[PDB]
């Protein structure tokens, strides 16, 4: 748990923390959340929704969605509690909880999530239990505004799992059985409208149980945090238009966009046009200066890892996990 989050979580209601299921949804840099609308898919008792409530502040909004009746009951019980805690009055909540399948946010109760209404969609380990991944990614694309991002952690494989592995109930329940091969994931989210997948962090996921392991013998599983921006002008490729971007400060000493792009305060960093357009059209434009496009110069190479930058997603992940 990040240090900045500890103080906030210490103010969240015991019952919310005690009954919260799963790992916390990882969040973009705290300062970048100010005034944003955040949607947590699979919100449970609302631990992450309440954490985000404080971070987005009074001008931001947070929405949680879940289909677990009894978790949502807990979440809804504490709307006033956390409005008092964070904003000085029980009437000043910026959160709401909706009941629905994450594969159809338009039919959630008591209200659906509108088109183009959300800045950041967050989630942890929800995909591999989804009954329809493509439908889910399409829904996420629909609710995001232009410049918004899906910033999420899930489990992926370095190869395609066998049918036997995909049918196993213990692997299923562990979020392993439903894991996609990283290249299949890339193609699926591209079909949904997400043209550029950025790797934020990656850790290994072990399957040591010998019985289960026999179903996935040489598979390497990874926990990956990706950010996928909805930006109309993105291309499938990372092209050089001679641009630089400079982080202006205000939301940390540096801004780390992904494993390839770190922006020190007030220093220019050369960027490909997709990265430029992400900064310009997303909420990040508030803290950045991005130079004008020049003539196309070909593929972007002005990065100390440019070869990996253009490599398949499996190569980025395997090489960045460690060593
Ligand atoms: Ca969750």
């Amino acid at each position: 748990v990040p240090e900045s989050h500890r103080k906030i979580l210490a103010d969240i209601a015991d019952e919310v923390l005690e009954k919260f299921y799963g790992c916390g949804s990882t969040l973009p840099a705290d300062g970048s959340l100010e005034g944003a609308t955040v949607l947590d898919l699979g919100c449970g008792t609302g631990r992450d929704v309440y954490l985000a409530s404080k971070l987005v502040g009074e001008h931001g909004k947070v929405i949680g969605v879940d289909m677990l009746d009894n978790q949502l009951e807990v979440a809804r019980k504490y709307v006033e509690y956390h409005a008092e805690k964070f904003f000085g009055s029980p009437s000043r909540s910026n959160v709401r909880f909706l009941k629905g399948f994450i594969e159809n946010l338009a039919t959630a109760e008591p209200e659906g999530v509108p088109d183009s209404s959300v800045d950041i969609v967050i989630s942890n380990c929800v995909c591999n239990l989804s009954t329809n991944k493509l439908a889910l990614f399409k829904e996420i694309h629909r609710v995001l505004r232009d410049g918004g991002e899906l910033y999420f952690s899930d489990v992926y494989a370095d190869r395609r799992l066998s049918e036997a592995a995909q049918q196993d109930p213990i692997l299923y329940g562990e979020c392993l059985g439903g894991a996609l091969y990283l290249e299949d994931f890339r193609r699926l989210v591209a079909e949904a409208g997400f043209r550029d997948v950025r790797l934020v962090s990656v850790g290994p996921v072990d399957v040591s149980d010998p019985q289960l392991r026999k179903l996935v013998p040489d598979v390497q599983f990874y926990s990956c945090t990706f950010r996928c921006f909805k930006v109309a002008t993105l291309e499938a490729t990372r092209e050089d238009y001679g641009q630089s971007a400079t982080y202006l400060g205000g939301i940390g000493e540096e801004f780390k966009l992904d494993r390839f792009f770190t922006f020190p305060r007030e220093k220019p960093v050369r960027v490909d046009r997709n990265t430029a357009e992400i900064i310009r059209h997303s909420r990040l434009h508030q803290w950045f200066s991005v130079s004008a496009e020049q003539q196309h110069m070909g593929l972007f190479k002005a990065n100390d890892s440019y070869a990996l930058l253009h490599a398949p997603l499996s190569m980025q992940v395997e090489q960045l996990v460690s060593g």
